[PDB]
């Protein structure tokens, strides 16, 4: 899978980025059984002030995780995975989980290429 | 919902970013009935020259809005919402709406976490 | 369609960005029959060190192509298109295709606006 993680510049130090990537990657392996190296976490940083909630400009605390997954998992499993990402990123980023948004999009495996192969 | 708004650096001043966020957020509330604070607008800025149309490098005017929505709305309603975003962002960004692209992706509610809850 | 291309800053020169955009755009026209000017390629650059694979921080070689398409094409056609993007971006970016990931998401045409029209 690919987890696009949208954060404000300077909110996550390199150590914190590694910790957040580990939290997400461990949650995905542990709950779905997929191998480690298949989980990409891709941080997309923007300057603070680019996030609006209800039209109101925010500081730099929002973390939006957009997970791009293969179709075929149960709703219960996807909910457990989203909840684990919230809990574990809250620990890893030392952040109130009110700041964490997680959306999963799914795709047929036949239109997903990882490491240059299907 | 989350609206990822892809723009070129310097095309939108902070005032214009606030106006565009307000246009999108107001359109989403008004047409779907969802509450204000649930609408995130997340601006993703890149240097001018990173956008190609038909292989041709563009200036800094393209605005691509990628809305990430819960499934369950009618095609007519989604079309009205997309059209309103085009019209209202055209006003808010003082931009020819030939420059505005809007795509909506949808997801089951059970795999969407906002503010740390489902 | 819109192809969001996630790369590390400095991996692609402007010439290489043009070559990669041409590879993707030509593959989409040639295989699907859509017109040239309808294909947007939008490069999203981030500093090297923002990509993790299996929790391990990478250099600047990963290229993730997220294609946003209209629904309605066959699985075989989508697979041929993904494979062509891998091959042709490998040539255009002078890069081992082990570094190239390609995911396609699809949407009803009625919720896709390009150039300010449906």
């Amino acid at each position: 899978p690919v987890y696009m993680v949208y954060v404000s510049q300077d909110r996550l130090t390199p150590s914190a980025k590694h910790a957040v990537a580990k939290a997400i990657t461990d949650a995905h392996r542990g709950l779905t059984g997929t191998q480690h190296f298949l989980a990409q976490v891709n941080f997309q940083e923007q300057p603070a002030g680019n996030v609006f909630l209800g039209g109101v400009q925010q500081g730099g605390d929002t973390i939006f995780v957009h997970g791009l997954h293969r179709e075929g998992r149960s709703a219960d499993l996807k909910g457990q995975l989203a909840q684990r990402i919230v809990d574990d990123v809250s620990v890893a980023a030392e952040i109130d989980r009110k700041h964490i948004w997680v959306y999963f999009g799914e795709m047929p495996a036949q239109q997903m290429v990882e490491y240059g192969r299907f």
